[PDB]
DNA sequence: GCTTTGGGGACTAAAGTCCCTAAC
DNA sequence: AGGGTTAGGGACTTTAGTCCCCAAA
């Protein structure tokens, strides 16, 4: 549960991620642009020593669980 | 548990899918080519009513554990 | 005069899609 | 030997991702 160094919405950047969600649909639930989206979860990952968004998911998952 | 449907190695397809490999890491690690990989990834998800290999992944993932 | 917090430029690169061949 | 698996090219269209710099609050 190490959600430590995760902004406000970053770690509501890896709940939308874990629901397998494109940019552009967590863009619209959280009301940024696509390009906005693609800069939080490109910082995110780098903040989490991950280089994919299916490697934050999984592991957003294995917390929640 | 819903692994019914799944070949051989769709199973398998979905383990390393869901370590958040690439096309070309998981294709390394089955001795594939790249493009092989696309392709029995994208009928994977098909099969299991989904567009986008990182719901795969959770799935999965929800799977193991 | 600064921190947050949102987004353009500008691509490089992965992911996906569909349809159609060969090799066992 | 005409058939099912099992593997990949063609040929793109879409999402993802990367870095660095720019304004509003």
């Amino acid at each position: 549960d190490p959600l430590s160094g995760l902004t406000d919405q970053e770690r509501t950047l890896l709940g939308l991620l874990s629901e397998g969600l494109t940019n552009k649909q967590i863009a619209d639930r959280m009301f940024l642009a696509e390009k906005t989206v693609k800069n939080y979860v490109s910082r995110l990952l780098a903040k989490l020593g991950m280089e994919r968004r299916t490697q934050a998911a999984v592991f957003a998952t294995e917390l929640k669980r």
